[PDB]
């Protein structure tokens, strides 16, 4: 319990409670200084599971006892002072009923009243007391320690400092190899030297209170962790453990078993009689008689365990049995039934691996049946069972038969813990779902095609699982309520003339005026001195039913808090969440895996989020840096006038259907934490705001979002899907938003916020226009080929306008096609046509020549941005109408100025066209014109003319005007094949005192 002061102390506690980065199985865990330097690696063996040690021992410090058999624990003999101890969570308490002391060593085992279901018993080493078997370079390669004694820290100089424990907690770490003494019965190690590297990177020295604490060693031949010792004594230099041997630890469990009951198949059914007074009974078959013992008086230890062997055995209970601490273990398939309504209760039931037991005996009110073992237990009683079920391993099938009068109940409540077991519901009448409980590490609840309705989800941690593996789809209704109206008591008290001692929120009835009042304080003044005050009374309506409802609403509202579910929703299930009572908010920090399932929320708020890492002793906060990523896999999430948050560290895959004014926020800051997360207590909801700094911690969404009836969508973090918006709003502020599928906007607004970046790979359709704000980049692209890397496939996009603000950037490249005009106004936008990078997008589609015309991008709108730059690189631009641009730098591109019949204009202050091609139409008297005002550059440009009427022999139409003194060889006429012949315009150039011009004058033919 003395550890290094140079290592963060929280590590020694997370190592102890298997929290943080010390979850069982984790390998190669690096250990760092307080300053950040490397101390050592936990690489010799995977992380061990310390859950077999007590989390709480009542008046004794934690870690005093260690579970090695489902009902028995081990500790040092001199440890004493507590009969109650806990496993998993502190609340999961167990009671000791018997002790077996080793006559020669400082070790003893103790028996519990019931089988521990929350944790798995530790494995005792096969070696036992062999002198020197636990030495270095031997069979064992790593040694771990856990305990809750008096906690100290110590620096390299030797200064020790006590740790403020508040109540006492578990601390663990490593120790060196062990030398044997006392004929190998005990092992020792020089653990006092915390900074000797032989003691490991998490060296522990054990002090007062660590007595009886476990010592584990990794067996390198059998490749598993085993329990080798419990702490007995110490010294200034090291500690001494008593070697735990299977020979002695098995003594007490064996002495508490009666003779094995061997069912002979041919003979009659095993008849079971029991004298409840004096605690003796018998099981007879043919001419063989087996003895059996149970509870005698108040001594639960008088009951002894039974082992059942044989195949398809039958047992009939002729008398009710209270076996005390004795439990039943079945090594074969068995059927057990009651005779008249007799009950059985005791230590529990163990079903060995590959066995099936048919349990038809009822339990007792106030008692819980503890079931463990990898086998299967089918509960098949009749009537209502007043009593509980605690399952920790294997499978339990609930199949309780109806009464003669119809009443049915398999158990008063069920508890699923350790993550091992699975509970299967035959029908939906087995257990009240509100009495289903998931404990330490949880487990699987198998609905099996049935429909359930919850008003509360008693789920302890992420181990809680609700699944359906049947082909019949299950429909879970989560009508969660924090305070049901049926459970509220509202007595109608009377206002006394002289004085009143009462509680707030209580109903009072004044006899005189006959009015109803809600009390606001702890007392009220005599002689009606405070009635017509307005601070100690709250007036309510005269109707007696009306006032009581207002009281019940006040209690429900005040008792209300946001709801949280830590478990998993997996399998073939649909989940319906209506409007929740009180605060209509539900947050999920667990997993969801519904491939064909749907989740529906009506009103209120639904939140998918990651789970903050739980550390020992600490309470989680939204301010944490370390979170677990949670996967929400759905087919369809339906929102009906609700608000949905996909918060940090949450990855979602599934479609979203929003309607009736729903608000969808992908990348929300709103999160929720649990004050009692990791404790097993009820949920304490706390609303917080958390923002992930790095990627991978940010929310990630994939799927198609459908918006209807004035709904909203906000894309703030990574997005990869589609949009079908009808009369709704979409806002994009993310920096890596990608439209995987089609983006449809029927009477809807797509707005890219400042700094946003959006790339649509499957075309956009909007009846309206798209808004690209400041510093925002919009990009249209053909569908990238899944087979070939870098290859794309052309896709058409239709929009009624694209609006660019100052510093915005709109780009079409790599098989992009867009029919939409673009507007920038006086702002400095940037339109990019084609891909600037070399090794640009390629394609194998035949649409390259047919639709793309051999270019990398096509635009059929018109650019209206007098202070904007247009970059064309192997691109095609149909300019339907008159266009204005600040500059135009085109390389190996094509531009077609005019529309049909109607003549357009292209006005640029600066033009720099290299290898570009320009096309105009002429009626022999007027043509589409290219107009350069400030500066012209480039060479090797071709100009084509399309004559609507037949070409005249002589004309004088101005096609292009350039600044005065521009090169006259920038533009050259180009041949165009017309009517099985080649027609070619002739352009004469006229230098003027104002501007250089290219003028069409005739043609050629051949």
């Amino acid at each position: 319990a003395t550890v290094s002061a140079e290592i963060p102390y929280q590590i020694f506690r997370d190592f102890a409670e298997n929290k943080g980065q010390f979850t069982p199985g984790t390998t190669n865990i690096s250990i760092y200084d307080k300053q950040g330097n490397l101390v050592g690696k936990l690489d010799k063996a995977p992380m061990a599971d310390f859950s077999s040690a007590t989390i709480t021992t009542g008046s004794l410090p934690p870690g005093d006892h260690t579970l090695y058999s489902p009902q028995y624990v081990v500790t040092a003999k001199h440890v004493s002072g507590s009969d109650t101890m806990s496993f998993g969570y502190a609340k999961n308490t167990y009671t000791a009923v018997g002790t077996n002391n080793n006559s020669g060593l400082d070790i003893k085992t103790r028996r519990l009243s019931k089988l521990v279901t929350e944790v798995a018993p530790a494995e005792v080493s096969d070696i036992g007391a062999v002198s020197g078997a636990y030495q270095a370079g031997g069979r064992f390669t790593e040694f771990y320690r856990l305990g809750g004694g008096m906690q100290y820290v110590k620096d390299k100089n030797g200064n020790r400092t006590q740790v403020y424990t508040n109540g006492g907690f578990l601390v663990g770490g490593t120790v060196s190899a062990l030398n044997s003494y006392n004929n190998g019965q005990m092992i020792t190690a020089q653990t006092g030297d915390i900074f000797n590297p032989a003691n490991g990177p998490l060296a522990n020295y054990l002090n007062m209170g660590d007595s009886g604490s476990p010592l584990f060693a990794y067996d390198s031949l059998q490749k598993k962790w085993v329990l080798i010792g419990v702490l007995s004594s110490g010294t200034n230099y090291g500690n001494n453990w008593v070697v735990t041997t299977q020979d002695f630890l098995g003594q007490q469990p064996q002495n508490d078993f009666d003779k094995t009951i061997a069912y002979t198949s041919g003979e009659g059914v095993l008849q079971w009689k029991y004298d409840a007074a004096n605690g003796t009974g018998t099981l007879t078959q043919g001419n063989t008689t087996w003895d059996m013992h149970g509870k005698k008086g108040n001594d639960l230890n008088a009951g002894k365990n039974l082992l059942f062997t044989g195949n398809n055995g039958e047992v009939v209970l002729q008398n009710s049995v209270n076996q005390g601490a004795g439990y039943l273990q079945f090594a074969g398939d068995y059927r057990v039934s009651a005779l008249n309504g007799q009950t059985w209760m005791g230590g529990g039931i163990i079903t060995d691996k590959g066995t099936h037991v048919l349990w038809q005996v009822n339990g007792v009110a106030g008692d819980n049946l503890h079931k463990t073992g990898e086998g299967t237990l089918t509960v098949n009683g009749t009537g209502v069972n007043a009593g509980g079920l605690k399952v920790g391993d294997g499978t339990v099938i609930l199949n309780q038969q109806a009464d003669a009068d119809g009443k049915v109940q398999a158990f008063s409540s069920v508890g699923i813990a350790s993550g091992r077991p699975t509970v299967v519901l035959s029908d939906s009448q087995q257990v009240n779902p509100d009495n289903i409980s998931w404990g330490y590490r949880g487990g699987r609840l198998e609905l099996n095609g049935n429909n359930l309705t919850f008003t509360r989800l008693q789920a302890a941690d992420y181990g809680a699982i609700i699944t359906n593996n049947s082909e019949k789809k299950s429909t879970v209704t989560l009508d969660l309520q924090t305070l049901k109206a049926s459970d509220i008591n509202v007595p109608v008290n009377t206002v006394s003339i002289f004085g009143g001692r009462g509680a707030p929120g209580d109903l009072y009835y004044d006899s005189s005026t006959k009015q109803y009042f809600i009390l606001k304080a702890s007392s009220y003044s005599p002689f009606f001195s405070d009635l017509n005050n307005s601070s100690v009374w709250q007036n309510v309506g005269k109707d007696r039913n009306k006032a009581i409802d207002t009281v019940k609403q006040q209690k429900i509202e005040a008792s209300s808090q946001p709801y949280m579910y830590h478990g998993q929703l997996n399998g073939n299930m649909d989940v319906n969440i209506p409007q929740l009572s009180g605060k209509d908010v539900l947050a999920l920090d667990g997993s969801v895996n519904l491939p064909e399932g749907s989740i529906t929320k009506k009103s209120g708020t639904l939140i998918f989020q990651g789970h903050p890492v739980i550390h020992a002793g600490t309470t989680t906060s939204s301010s944490q840096s370390d979170w677990e990523t949670r996967q929400f896999t759905l087919e369809k999430l339906k929102l009906d006038a609700a608000t949905f948050h996909l918060s940090r560290n949450g990855k979602m895959q599934g479609d979203i259907n929003a309607t009736n004014g729903s608000t969808v926020i992908l990348g929300s800051s709103r999160v929720f934490t649990d004050r009692s997360d990791g404790t097993g207590n009820a949920v304490s909801s706390v609303e917080g705001s958390a923002t992930a700094t790095t990627v991978g911690d940010q929310s990630d969404y994939s799927g198609n979002v459908t918006l209807e009836n004035k709904s909203s969508l906000q894309i703030m973090e990574r997005f990869t899907g589609g949009i079908e918006a009808y009369d709704s709003t979409v806002s994009v502020t993310s920096q890596n938003a990608v439209f995987d599928r089609v983006g449809s906007f029927v009477n809807s607004s797509l707005t890219l916020g400042k700094g946003a970046k959006l790339t649509a790979q499957s075309g956009i359709f909007s009846t309206g226009a798209v808004d690209v704000k400041e510093n925002a980049s919009l990009t249209l692209t053909g569908m990238p080929s899944a087979q070939k890397q870098g290859y794309y496939s052309p896709v058409i996009s239709t929009t009624e306008g694209i609006n660019l603000e100052d510093n915005a950037s709109f780009s079409v490249k790599n098989m992009g096609y867009l029919s939409s005009d673009i507007h920038a106004g006086t702002t400095a936008a940037t339109i990019n046509l084609g891909d600037s990078d070399a090794d640009a997008g390629k394609t194998d589609s035949p649409l390259f020549s047919s639709l793309m015309k051999g270019y990398n991008a096509v635009l059929r709108g018109s650019i209206t941005g007098a202070q904007s730059t247009v970059n064309m690189i192997n691109a095609l631009w149909y300019s339907d109408g008159k266009s204005e641009a600040g500059a135009l730098k085109a390389k190996g591109s094509r531009i077609e100025l005019g529309d049909g019949k109607h003549f357009a204009t292209l006005q640029v202050k600066e033009l720099s066209a290299d290898n570009t091609t320009f096309l105009m139409h002429t009626n022999n008297s007027r043509a589409d014109q290219l107009n350069v005002t400030d500066k012209l550059s480039g060479s090797n440009n071709s100009v084509l003319v399309d004559f609507l009427n037949k070409p005249a022999s002589e004309m004088s139409v101005t096609l292009i005007t350039a600044p005065k003194g521009s090169d006259e060889k920038t533009f050259t006429a180009g041949t165009q094949q017309i009517g099985f012949s080649n027609v070619t315009p002739v352009i004469s150039t006229e230098k003027t005192d104002d501007a250089t011009k290219w003028v069409l004058t005739g043609y050629q033919t051949t």
